[PDB]
């Protein structure tokens, strides 16, 4: 129980030792995010697998003002090279953001601006480059969504055979 003074390490005690370090998987998962608590129309695999063969569209709530956004979160802070949300609309190509840029969380907590002040209200295929920066998850950020609207998704992947 500690010989000399110490008052434990900061707060928590025990002997964490380290981060284990043994069988480095080097694999990061990508969970789909969405301001709309809905279920994937068919299969979000287009994102989880990055194939763009299955369908995916959020809509449950046919009305949302500000905050409406989606993308894909990771498992932990990694070294990203470039993300690209390749999505459009479910039925009508005019079904997506109202006006906004893309987002991304750094410490897997807060989410800050990502792409230029573009209006991802008419985005067909989202993709960015020269984004070599560690990041946590990925997602778009709306500033004034529209009512009676859905979210058509085709395929979104991070580091799709890029890693640079």
């Amino acid at each position: 129980m500690g010989s000399s003074h110490h008052h434990h390490h900061h707060s928590s005690g025990l002997v964490p030792r380290g981060s284990h370090m043994a069988s480095d998987p080097n694999r990061i998962i990508a969970t789909y995010i969405s301001n709309r608590q809905d279920a994937p129309t068919g299969n979000p695999d287009n994102i989880f697998d990055n194939n763009a063969s299955t369908e995916l569209v959020y809509k449950n709530p046919n009305r949302i003002d500000v905050g409406t956004y989606v993308g894909v979160k990771y498992s932990n802070p990694i070294t990203l090279n470039n993300v690209e949300f390749l999505m459009g609309a479910n039925s009508n190509p005019n079904d997506t953001m109202q006006k906004a840029k893309i987002q991304y969380t750094v410490d897997g907590r807060e989410w800050i601006d990502l792409e230029e002040g573009v209006e991802y209200t008419m985005p067909g295929a989202i993709k960015v480059e020269n984004l070599d920066l560690k990041v946590r998850g990925v997602r778009l950020i709306a500033t004034e969504a529209r009512e009676n609207t859905w979210l058509g998704v085709r395929d979104i992947n991070v580091n799709k055979k890029e890693d640079s």
